[PDB]
């Protein structure tokens, strides 16, 4: 029994008037996102000098194609994750030398392009090791259920 | 196409040397956790005066049973989510009048017990509305895949 199943068990015993079934799927969803970010993905980003969220900025710029420059709005719309503090992240990346602000565009530098080209290869190998417990069918199955849940919001 | 599928499409076109398939399931996992916390669960907690993470503390204490008092270590082990800043959350909850520090235990006050008894009922109704796009079988299916992924870590 994991955190979520144990908690549901305690709730059934303590508040029998309650149907706490929904707590398992949502508790596991949030714990999986947290543990994977904290223990797997972010330590790899930090090996590359990237704080959480900064990889996404560079990745979005890189995969938009040459000249790897987007408006801050397009950067938010094309991000993998709709996380905030985008102005702070661009500022940090600029002082680090990986993006520059042109005209108003945010663009990879040569150094930033080189970094993300390196980091994305390490990132996808890391992701496959994160998902290796699930078979290919289970991974597609999990992607489909997550897409339905997301659209339901 | 969602954020994740669109990003994978751009990657296949820009770095054909890369297999970016893993990005869909993990991108959807993190976006679903984020959107559900930000747009669904946390606004409900804030209706009750609870910041993100504080509900979990009260919920853990309440479901441990009378006298609703745990060591800070037990509080971390029994939490639904292994999130940090537990000392800060206990401090906040203490100044708010919902927990007290006894002997070293953290315990619900009368006011804190009443609050969590009210909030947990609202919380589970909110969770069912969050999950309503998925059928009962899909929800169990999603809980099983998430459990396998978590154990794989
Ligand atoms: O293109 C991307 N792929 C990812 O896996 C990712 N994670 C955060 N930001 C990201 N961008
Ligand atoms: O018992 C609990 N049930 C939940 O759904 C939850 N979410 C955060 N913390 C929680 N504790």
């Amino acid at each position: 029994m994991d955190r979520a199943a144990h908690a549901v068990e305690q709730w059934r015993s303590e508040r029998p008037d309650l149907d706490p079934s929904s707590m398992i799927v949502l508790g596991r969803l949030q714990e999986a996102a947290l543990v994977i970010a904290r223990d797997r993905l972010n330590p790899l980003f930090a090996r590359y000098g990237l704080q959480p969220g900064e990889f996404d900025v560079l990745a979005t710029l890189r995969r938009s194609g040459a000249p790897y420059a987007l408006t801050p709005t397009a950067l938010y719309d094309a991000a993998m994750i709709s996380s905030g503090s985008m102005t702070n992240r661009i500022d940090r990346l600029e002082k680090a030398g990986w993006v520059e602000r042109r005209a108003t565009l945010v663009a990879l530098t040569s150094a930033g392009r080189a970094l993300i080209d390196d980091a994305v290869v390490a990132h996808v190998d890391n992701q496959r090791r994160v998902l290796s417990a699930l078979s290919a069918a289970e991974q597609r199955q999990l992607a489909k259920l997550l897409d339905k849940l997301l659209q339901g919001q």
